[PDB]
């Protein structure tokens, strides 16, 4: 048991570091996008920035919304009638953060897919000029986790217990209790009766997220 605990802990730390280092490169691209837009926030300049291959190859789309409701998105897309960027979770979350942020999964207004967004406020010498966001699909996050490793699966859960990414998509945005009503695992401890442990992801901006490692117990050696 000491041996399995030591290994799950070590695997959790590995998986956690790597997803942190997958995310933080993508967080830099958005921050750089926001910084460059703050240079020249004319919508022509904005649109040429978002059309660049480093962004379009990395994200489903990236975009700028501002306090008047103006919205520029690339690749371009017809947004639903009455779409307002200011009421979307990426906008509200970047507004209330002095750093960049990452949203919990939500329903993309463009694709209708489930997505998360990296967003940060774009600031021109103290003044906000809007919020820049980039979108990653839930399926992308599942694939990025399931690529990161021996015995069970990794999933991602917020500190408050909300399951964010899980290879069982039915469990996405269920709380731990709602997903696991009989004997609920607790983040508060780092082992739970499958055996499950939680490893904090360090160094993300604005969020407190955990890697959960879930392994078939008796198969584990
Ligand atoms: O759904 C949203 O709010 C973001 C912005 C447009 C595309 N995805
Ligand atoms: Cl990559
Ligand atoms: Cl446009």
């Amino acid at each position: 048991r000491e041996d399995l605990d030591n290994y799950l802990n070590e695997m959790g730390e590995v998986t956690a570091d790597n997803i942190q280092t997958w995310l933080s490169g993508r967080i830099l691209l958005i921050e750089n996008a926001a910084q460059n837009i703050a240079i020249n926030p004319e919508p022509a300049a904005v649109a040429s920035l978002l059309e660049q291959k480093a962004l379009t190859s990395t994200f489903m789309a990236s975009y700028l919304g501002d306090a008047t409701g103006h919205f520029t998105i690339r690749p371009d897309a017809k947004m639903p009638d009455g779409f307002d960027p200011r009421v979307r979770p990426w906008y509200k979350g970047a507004e209330s953060s002095s750093t960049s942020t990452l949203t919990e999964p939500y329903i993309d207004a463009a694709t209708g897919q489930t997505i998360i967004s990296i967003a940060t406020a774009a600031k021109k010498a103290g003044q906000s000029v809007g919020v820049v966001g980039g979108d990653l699909s839930l399926q992308t996050l599942i694939n990025t986790l399931s690529a990161r490793d021996g015995m069970g699966y990794a999933f991602l859960v917020s500190a408050d217990g909300k399951i964010l990414v899980h290879p069982d998509k039915a469990l996405v945005m269920k709380s731990l209790k709602e997903a696991y009503p009989q004997d609920t695992p607790r983040i508060s401890s780092d082992f739970s009766e499958r055996i499950v442990n939680f490893t904090p992801i360090k160094g993300l901006p604005s969020v407190n997220w955990y890697i959960g490692l879930s392994v078939d117990k008796d198969k584990a050696f």
